[PDB]
RNA sequence: AGGGUAUAGCUCAGGGGUAGAGCAUUUGACUAGAUCAAGAGGUCCCUGGUUCAAAUCCAGGUGCCCUCUCCA
């Protein structure tokens, strides 16, 4: 609709290019068919999803209780407006908010501000401007100037610019609460509120300080993983990449904290990050470590990692990934090499995880990439190195089923979760819209309107 | 068969030979700053290799990073 396609690099359009124009979708679908798809794919990926999804903590919150304060709150941000928060049939503890944009008819002011891509990314998602963020602003501006914020989607505004040439994207427009001068004079590493949204493009609540305890806010396949996995109160699973711990939480949450979870991660201040999310949330089953996952299978001869092989109930692989599936994803200024540069570190963390794992146990392995060679290809490898696996169906089945190109049968493709966002055309809900929309209509939105998401299931003999 | 990165206080260009921009800071002028001018600033991460010569190219080392909703 409102924005245009994902600004690739030439070579980086021309790999995905490669990827989703293979011999065998083009055998199953045609040439014609196939790059509109792609391309509907990449004008896709450069807008919000239509649903903000909240994750209920069941383990200090019921679902129906944290509807009914969100409802309050919802009725406080939005000035007494009417959007729905619905429940997910499958999804037990997901709460769905419908997302009211793209406003095409906001007036641009005359004092700017740039924020950094990602700010602006979290912008049109429904947050704020928090002072860390701003990265450029109108020298001019004074505390309560109602301003315009733009997008440095391509991240080329160097920081305390008075202006930009450059590539901006409108976000919508806020109540300032500092001055330039507050943000860039000396260097105060200074937090809290920068500019208060008042006039998004696409507008969603703010989830900043709003019911820490009870709240997580999570995209809704990533929500549907922890699901997938299915742990049992009592088991001992295992995340081998954590942080910040939003499907480690959930795991804890889902095994109603009986049990053991323990979660791995490279960087320290992430793995700090996991324990603050744990302790926060009430969740005590959950031991974070700052550990190598590729190193975590014992060797040598000496709690605390690395573990003994087929040591633990059920491994989740939620393995670092592209992010080319991530929304709203504006430009991406990455090299080929780059984007393609996972698949060994996926690779190694999967035999790791693989010898970490008891027979009989469950493996869970998920990215939020919508790349062939770090999805299908890696669950093809998984299935031809380690015959002691073995694909299984997944509960609940939501997204659409694998991308054809790494040579598996329809059968096993039937049995994969790949979430498309090029599945359903972009809805530009507005509230004549929300009035006269069907039930099923929203839920199959949230389900299908989605970040790019691909988990895959596993069992050991 | 993992990758990217290290340059001025901050944010980053550049590039085999005399160190660059924006902002911040300093000074002067004009009526504290939506004004003008002026200069202050860096063993270019460590080590080794190639080379007449490495801040630049190569290797190793180390630090930081590779969002899976919101202090960016
Ligand atoms: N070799 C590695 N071993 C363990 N963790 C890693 C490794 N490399 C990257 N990571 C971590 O993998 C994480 C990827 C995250 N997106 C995980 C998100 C997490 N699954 C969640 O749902 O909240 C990064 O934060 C990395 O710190």
């Amino acid at each position: 609709s409102i924005f245009p396609k994902i600004s690739l690099r030439p070579e980086v359009e021309n790999y995905l290019k490669e990827g989703f124009m293979n011999k065998e979708i083009v055998t199953a679908l045609g040439k014609q068919e196939a790059e509109r798809k792609f391309e509907t794919l990449l004008k896709h990926l450069s807008h919000p999803p239509s649903f903000t999804t909240v994750r209920v903590n069941t383990h200090l919150a019921s679902v129906q209780h944290v509807k009914n304060l969100l409802l309050d709150e919802l009725q406080k941000q939005f000035n007494g407006l009417s959007v729905p928060i619905l429940q997910h049939p499958d999804l037990q503890d997901v709460l769905l908010i419908p997302v009211i944009g793209p406003r095409k008819n906001i007036k641009k002011q005359q004092c700017e501000a740039i924020v950094g891509a990602q700010c602006g990314n979290a912008v049109l998602r429904g947050a704020h401007v928090y002072a860390p963020g701003i990265v450029s602003a109108s020298q001019f501006m004074k505390a309560g100037d109602v301003i315009s914020v733009y997008s440095d989607i391509k991240g080329k505004c160097k920081k305390g610019a008075k202006e930009f040439d450059g590539t901006k994207v409108f976000l919508g427009n806020g109540i300032s609460e500092l001055s330039r001068k507050e943000i860039f004079s000396g260097l105060p590493e200074l937090k809290g509120m920068g500019i208060r949204m008042t006039e998004p493009v696409y507008l969603s609540p703010s989830f900043d300080s709003v019911l820490p305890r009870y709240l997580f806010l999570q995209n809704l396949p990533s929500a549907l993983v922890s699901h997938v996995l299915n742990p049992q109160p009592g088991e001992k699973i295992l995340d081998l990449c954590a942080a910040p711990g939003g499907k480690t939480t959930h795991i804890a949450a889902l095994m109603h904290d009986q049990g053991e979870v323990i979660a791995l991660d490279k960087i320290f201040n992430k793995v700090e990050k996991i324990k603050q999310n744990a302790l926060l949330l009430g969740l005590n089953s959950i031991r974070a470590f700052c550990f190598d996952g590729t190193k975590a299978v014992k060797l040598d001869m000496v709690g605390e990692p690395p573990f003994l092989p087929e040591s633990f109930d059920r491994i989740l692989l939620d393995a670092p990934c592209s992010g080319m599936g991530q929304r709203p994803n504006m430009a991406c200024t990455w090299s080929v090499k780059e984007v393609a540069s996972y698949q060994p570190l996926q690779r190694k963390l999967f035999t790791a995880a693989v010898q970490l794992l008891k027979p009989e146990g469950v493996l869970v392995y998920s990215t939020c990439t919508i790349t062939l060679a770090e999805n299908e290809e890696q669950v093809a490898w998984a299935l031809t190195k380690f015959p002691c696996l073995q694909l299984q169906p997944q509960e609940p089945q939501i997204g659409g089923e694998g991308m054809r190109g790494a040579g598996l049968s329809c059968e096993q493709l039937k049995q994969l979760q790949r979430f498309d966002p090029s599945a359903v055309p972009l809805p530009d809900t507005d509230m004549d819209s929300l009035r006269e929309a069907r039930r099923e209509d929203m839920l199959r939105l949230a389900n299908k309107d989605s970040i790019g998401f691909f988990i895959a299931k596993f069992v050991k003999c």
